[PDB]
């Protein structure tokens, strides 16, 4: 028996799935820790790694990417979850080792990847604190090129009165996303700043993880991916829309929740931004 994780229902992706809107034909990249592509419930197109000690993408030594894959694609079928697109063309770009950590320069490394093989959409579940020039020329330049590039806001909170989004969430070409939970409260652990773009559920999210397992993990990095399969459904049903129009369909439907210091623009209704 297959179950449908609350925050699938809560951006109301069910709805285009029904209509016949899953994703098909759109390659999404989880730069990450790599995806257990051995997983019964998932279906992982390619990928590559730039993790020099860990030389095969499709072996996730942690299951942070595995969990963040199974949130954008995991298989419509009879057993396991759900994911927001299903029929999404899972790459996995594994630049975090078993540790979970990772050099920016394999991060960035990552993201050239992925701009030169037409991802369509990048998610990145991953941040730090501080940027780089080269940083902002890599996301920069997958913008440029009509990538649709998300990123975790951070796992931050508040602090006073400053920014805690961390980078590349940081940067305006990428798509900040704090994490709500079933109430459509604001996680605490939420970065929060004037940076933040819109939220997605992102509290005990049950998805994939390594060896045909499911477990729920919390973090703005489980929020992310619900809006990287939001844009890959958008793409699914409009294929001429570009990734500005896919981006400002998304920030312009959102369910209004407090202020967008915390909250940004709100939560996303994939329903209402697929038009
Ligand atoms: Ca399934
Ligand atoms: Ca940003």
């Amino acid at each position: 028996a297959q179950s449908v994780p609350y925050g699938v229902s809560q951006i109301k992706a069910p709805a285009l799935h029904s209509q016949g809107y899953t994703g098909s034909n759109v390659k999404v990249a989880v730069i990450d820790s790599g995806i257990d592509s051995s997983h019964p419930d998932l279906k992982v197109a390619g990928g590559a790694s730039f993790v020099p000690s860990e030389t095969n993408p499709f072996q996730d030594n942690n299951s942070h990417g595995t969990h963040v894959a199974g949130t954008v694609a995991a298989l419509d079928n009879s057993i396991g979850v759900l994911g927001v697109a299903p029929s999404a063309s899972l790459y996995a770009v594994k630049v975090l080792g078993a540790d979970g950590s990772g050099q920016y320069s394999w991060i960035i490394n990552g993201i050239e990847w992925a701009i030169a093989n037409n991802m369509d959409v990048i998610n990145m579940s991953l941040g730090g604190p501080s940027g780089s020039a080269a940083l902002k020329a890599a996301v920069d330049k997958a913008v440029a090129s009509g990538v649709v590039v998300v990123a975790a806001a951070g796992n931050e909170g508040t602090s006073g009165s400053s920014s805690t989004v961390g980078y590349p969430a940081k940067y305006p070409s990428v798509i900040a996303v704090g994490a709500v939970d079933s109430s459509n409260q604001r996680a605490s652990f939420s970065s929060v700043g004037p940076e933040l773009d819109v939220m997605a559920p992102g509290v005990s999210i049950c998805s994939t993880l390594p060896g045909n397992k499911y477990g729920a993990y919390s973090g703005t990095s489980m929020a992310s991916p619900h809006v990287a399969g939001a844009a890959a459904l958008i793409l699914s049903k409009h294929p001429n829309w570009t990734n500005t129009q896919v981006r400002s369909s998304l920030e312009n439907t959102t369910t209004y929740l407090g202020d967008s210091f915390y909250y940004g623009k709100g939560l996303i209704n994939v329903q209402a931004a697929a038009q």
